[PDB]
């Protein structure tokens, strides 16, 4: 019944913090990369995530030494054989996801397991229909800092099992601790979906020189009571990541605000992407 | 240069709000209602806000009495004729406002004098127009509740005077401890045109059964921190205020996501118009 075994594919930012979490939750987690370099450079963004919660009174050393001790790196696929959740976090390429789903459905053989995409931009079904047994499949998409924002989205498909679903909210709630929502496989799910617009809408009035980008935030923090006015919030996400989510909503629902405005292209093609490569709406030291 | 002598017309919870911060400020301050019966209403707005505001804490028993003793309420309008300053919040409808700005203009004889609307639906420059001085008039625009949002929007029209923008800055800023955020005359300024279709967004994933009221407000406030979620808010801004600004949008952009969608419509002809009236998306007891 209860998940105790988790596998995790994919060590980015997003991929390490959601092992992060469940070790500390106190769940066996496996992750895997194809290569020794990705391993490794996995394990370091762990170690030093839990060293800064060291360094600021959140988790003891005996809560950081538990914790790395739950962890198991491996390059061999059939090292997640076992696993009773499986969350898939890896390049947003539609055809790398789909090889890859097709091959943990053939190894992780428990007819319970539930295999999990975190994907934001590929329809869930997609990667669904790479499998033989569809009906295992769901998203279940997290939002960076993972080990600090309390939420989870859980997506079903049109075929995912009642009982997979329920299995993995018990899982979200019980042992990390996150609320849950639910909502149908849609582009952008909730979150995005409100979010992203917006943000677009901001660098809409920028552009058009109705208001500067210190004013817009400035409003926002002050009149919405927002921690953080759009502007900022765009750069803290990614230009190139905002860039991406737009281009697949308005594929998806064909509405032109969806769209990403001329400004944010310009910013791309020129590698300001946001505080990841030192400029966006603001300069980064 | 600077404000001693401020008016404000109509004492609503805007007008009330805008009064109250101006008299905590030590500002002299006349309040204007035609009729008797709305000056009572007012002055006990003002009386139970300051004393909601003595039982938590937030002001010196004396201070409270400081700023009662800083208004004077008034229905004849002549008293305001030594006004620097006189800010309009009434009913929201074009031949009202246009009423009271040719009588203000007629009664405020100082040419250094501003007379400022805080309107959301109508157009600075149509309540300029309805005065023989226009470089006068200016929107300056607030926030519920006003003694609490540090913001205001400063909207200058095609002819506003660089004068009168520049003191009524100064005034906001100095005096009222507000941060100050500029734009040029379009139908949601700043902050509104921001808010308003994100709200309407959430609305109509709602009417889809895309996902539910609660789930919604708890995916923003857990995701994006915001203090309150969208379904939430639009409760407290007002089902009604929300489709006035809507409307005016639409009518000014021609957009379709700017124009309120069918269940917003419905809940305002149902009279479920938010907190104010017992129930919109929440029951409020």
């Amino acid at each position: 019944d209860a998940i105790q075994r988790v596998g995790v594919v994919g060590a980015g930012q997003m991929g390490s913090g959601i092992a992060e979490v469940s070790a500390r939750a106190g769940v066996e987690v496996t992750v895997f990369e194809p290569a020794e370099a990705l391993i490794t450079a996995g394990r370091n963004r762990i170690v030093k995530s839990l060293e800064r919660a060291v360094s600021a009174g959140k988790v003891t050393e005996r809560e950081r030494d538990r914790a790395l001790g739950l962890l198991t790196f491996t390059t061999d696929l059939n090292d997640l054989s076992d696993r009773q959740l499986v969350i898939e976090a890896v390049v947003e390429d539609e055809a790398v996801k789909s090889e890859i789903f097709a091959e943990l459905d053939r190894v992780v053989t428990d007819p319970d397991a539930v295999l999990a995409s975190n994907t934001s931009s590929i329809p869930i079904m997609k990667v669904a229909a790479a499998t033989k047994q569809p009906q295992r499949v769901l998203g279940l998409h997290f939002f960076n800092p993972v080990p600090v924002l309390p939420l989870v989205e859980l997506v079903r498909t049109l075929v995912t099992d009642e009982a997979a679903a329920a299995r993995t909210e018990e899982f979200a709630s019980t042992v990390l601790g996150k609320q849950v929502v639910r909502c149908s496989d849609r582009s952008g799910f909730v979150v995005n979906a409100l979010l992203v617009p917006y943000l677009l809408s901001a660098i809409r009035m920028v552009e058009a020189g109705f208001a500067t980008v210190e004013d817009v935030d400035k409003a926002v923090v002050a009149g919405l009571s927002h921690p953080m006015g759009p502007l900022r919030l765009s750069d803290l996400v990614g230009l190139d990541t905002l860039k991406l989510i737009a281009d697949k909503m308005f594929e998806e629902f064909k509405e032109p605000h969806y769209g990403p405005p001329p400004l944010l292209l310009r910013m791309v093609e020129a590698g300001q992407l946001g505080k990841k490569s030192g400029r966006g709406f603001y300069t980064y030291a």
